[PDB]
């Protein structure tokens, strides 16, 4: 079943496995003014012939749109073997820069939510062929990412039926601002809701107290945690590995 420990391997370059190509991309963001970067995942066999399903993936405070790559996710290799082993569909996966700076910004991690919704995601839409409903649209991510994926998916569910938060960091919103209708959107069209962290990790306490929202107001997800696991890594490549196929699952692959 999952959640589950990946398999030694899970993470590395297999011989014979057909790769993605991860490719660099700008766009003009209306929310910092300025030209912004990202990295897109393209599945291996991509072609404009076909409609493929997005998971936005946010890295952590200070990090990059490549710290999910050769950064140390390994995304790229985490989906080209999954792909390879049946156990998900190709799905593009696009890695944003999550500080959305800019003239007279208060915070720019709050302000990546209109960099997205407003900027991101338009240019992806327009420059890939993806799906653009909800049931095809996925967001997840680390510590600060992760404290973003719970911020923007679950005030946005008309958007986004599949959130990863792993290792939410403080920025994560009061629980009475996640779910105002006390979780009535969240059960009915959250597809999936995964949260991970390791119990080593500092910040624990938010996802933690999130769950325990989740249970006292009978909101259905997968709370899942590493024994002994840190701020790294080694609980964010298997949180990505676990999400994936939770989310293909869930329906987020669905022709
Ligand atoms: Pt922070």
């Amino acid at each position: 079943s999952l959640p589950t420990m990946p398999p030694s391997g899970y993470d590395q370059v297999r011989n014979g496995v057909p790769r993605g190509q991860v490719v660099n991309i700008s766009y003009f963001s209306t929310a910092t003014n300025s030209t912004r970067p990202a990295r897109v995942y393209l599945p291996p066999g991509y072609s404009k012939d076909k409609k493929y399903s997005v998971l936005y993936l946010l890295h952590g405070i200070g990090g990059s749109e490549n710290d999910w790559f050769e950064g140390g996710g390994r995304a790229n290799v985490i989906a080209d073997n999954l792909i390879a082993e049946g156990k998900i569909k190709p799905l593009i996966i696009v890695t944003p820069n999550t500080n959305a700076a800019g003239p007279g910004i208060a915070d720019g991690y709050e302000n990546f939510t209109k960099d997205l919704l407003n900027s991101l995601i338009p240019y992806i839409e327009s420059n890939y062929s993806v799906y653009t409903d909800r049931e095809h649209r996925a967001i997840a991510g680390l510590s600060m990412g992760g404290g973003q994926s719970f911020n923007i998916g679950l005030t946005n569910l008309d958007k986004f039926a599949y959130i990863g938060p792993i290792s939410a960091a403080p920025n994560t919103y009061p629980n009475e601002r996640l779910f105002p209708d006390g979780g009535k959107a969240a059960r009915e069209k959250l597809k999936l809701l995964f949260i991970a962290c390791g119990t080593n990790d500092s910040l624990i306490g938010f996802g933690q107290r999130v769950h325990e929202y989740c249970v006292a107001n009978n909101i259905n997800h997968v709370y899942w945690l590493i024994q002994g696991g840190g701020h790294d890594f080694n609980v964010w490549k298997p949180g990505l590995w676990n999400f994936l196929q939770m989310a293909d699952e869930a329906g987020l692959t669905r022709d």
